[PDB]
């Protein structure tokens, strides 16, 4: 079986995931709504439609106009700006409730988020994710996709999905992302990497203490390839999305501070929430 | 073939309707639309969940871009969301009567009946003439009104069953007909001056010159189009027009009823609601002055 602090490990990772991760979105307001060929191609196969379900029982929905070669491709990209920044922020505060993660230096803190920001958020929303209707369920919010699976983020979502994780594998998944001591402008390496390698061990322990089908063989080592390929894909839309910002403007303040290429200074918002309660 | 007279009758009517309807619903704009995410009271509000559950539509709001914004109306739970479209349709009601008003105001003979009249006739005869406008952009295969931009596509709550809804039923009937514009624009003549509507003192003249619109339309049918088929056609119109009165007066009757337990009218139409005759109306008295 576990240990004792491994089992507490897991509690209290479990505990952060409960209260920092709004599923229904409930919380999720005042969003914008809508009123080089390597990228137009990708975003084409993550074309969605955007479906809102009221309270009292209505439904509007949007379907995306096609490419005409002009600005149209990017009209959900502020609305998924400000959906982005209210994961991230669940995000956020799911870090600062970890004690190993509450302790480390704020410029560390601030280094970590900011290299795994992505990558936790693309977690979270593969667990809301249908892969038979290829639809991430965000509570009231739905949105549902348009040889596809070749985009590498998409391919990413249903791999995922298909080894049918449990919660505690999905959140130590969210630790090993959080805890990379690789990150540009981490400091305390080795403590991080001290962190991450105790929550890997952790997952491995779980996995051969709860899962002895043989489906799930291997699947300690897939999800380790997965959290290095989902790395990949972080750096790949990261770049990605400073082209579009670029060439139209989408991004939040929060998520500038993100993509800037002192380190308080550069991050005066990240650093204010990190300061703040709960 | 026709005389002068009703010649140039339809070529003013034809230039009303060209200057005052907007068809492609260009100038529609600034519009509210649904939000994103007792003891007698009791009868009161009972009664207007069945006037507003025969006609439900979904709206459909096409982008210049190419997307589509579709709503999808909720069903009856028993709170205020069976209200989610009327303010839409008070702004596009507002915008229409806006449209009749002036359609009126052009035609010479509207033009010199006393203002009080003027008032009556269109108090009378603005919902009649808002669907007969209506019935010209209505695709009876697809039961949508394309309003340009804006598309409102009835819903199935059978054919049959909604066939039973009489302001349903106008709508297909008229357009099975396939009238001509000039026929639309006679039908509008005949409606806006309708002797018998509360309020107009002028009665035997507005009578007189009602039923030189009819004999224009009867003479139009005879003379445009083949003899045998339409025999009955001018006599189908006027039996629509007749229901078309009984339709005003019932879906006025269930706008009074909302508006009293959930007021959404505009203030030209609480004058035309009933919510001196140029102190009642001073809106529609402006419209009519300028
Ligand atoms: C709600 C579910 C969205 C699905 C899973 O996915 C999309 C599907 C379609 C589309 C478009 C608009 C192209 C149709 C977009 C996206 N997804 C993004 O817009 C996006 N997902 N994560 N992040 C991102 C987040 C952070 C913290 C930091 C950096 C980040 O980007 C590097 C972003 C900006
Ligand atoms: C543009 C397509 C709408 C179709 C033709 O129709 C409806 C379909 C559905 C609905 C609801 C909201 C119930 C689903 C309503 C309505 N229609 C009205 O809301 C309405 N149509 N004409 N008028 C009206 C106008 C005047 C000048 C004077 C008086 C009038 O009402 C007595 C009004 C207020």
């Amino acid at each position: 079986g576990l240990t004792e602090e491994q089992r507490m490990m897991i509690r209290e990772l479990m505990d952060a995931q409960m209260k920092t991760f709004d599923t229904t979105f409930s919380h999720f307001k005042n969003f914008r709504l809508p009123g080089w060929s390597q990228v137009r191609k990708d975003l084409c196969s993550l074309k969605v439609s955007l479906q809102l379900r009221g309270e009292d029982g209505s439904v509007w929905n949007y379907k995306p106009p096609a490419d005409s070669g002009g600005k149209e491709i990017f009209s959900l990209l502020p609305h998924m700006a400000d959906m982005s920044t209210y994961m991230f922020k669940g995000i956020i505060s799911f870090a600062k409730v970890i004690s190993y993660f509450r302790d480390l230096p704020i410029e560390d803190q601030i280094s970590l988020l900011k290299g795994a920001a992505f990558e936790l958020c693309q977690l979270r929303f593969n667990t809301v994710f249908n892969a038979e209707t290829g639809t991430w369920e965000c509570g009231r919010l739905s949105y549902c996709l348009e040889q596809l699976l070749l985009e590498p983020m998409l391919k990413f979502h249903y791999m995922l999905k298909k080894l049918q994780l449990h919660e505690e594998e999905y959140v130590l998944m969210q630790a090993i992302s959080l805890f990379s001591p690789d990150r540009p402008g981490v400091l305390q390496h080795r403590v991080v990497d001290q962190l991450q390698e105790q929550f890997a061990i952790t997952l491995k322990s779980y996995i051969e203490c709860n899962r002895p089908q043989p489906a799930h063989r291997f699947l300690f080592l897939k999800i380790m390839a997965m959290l290095t390929e989902l790395r990949s894909i972080n750096a790949q839309h990261t770049q990605r999305l400073l082209r579009i910002q670029d060439i139209h403007p989408f991004a939040t303040p929060l998520m500038q501070e993100l993509f800037g290429i002192s380190l308080t200074e550069r991050h005066k918002i990240l650093h204010r929430l990190l300061q703040e309660g709960s």
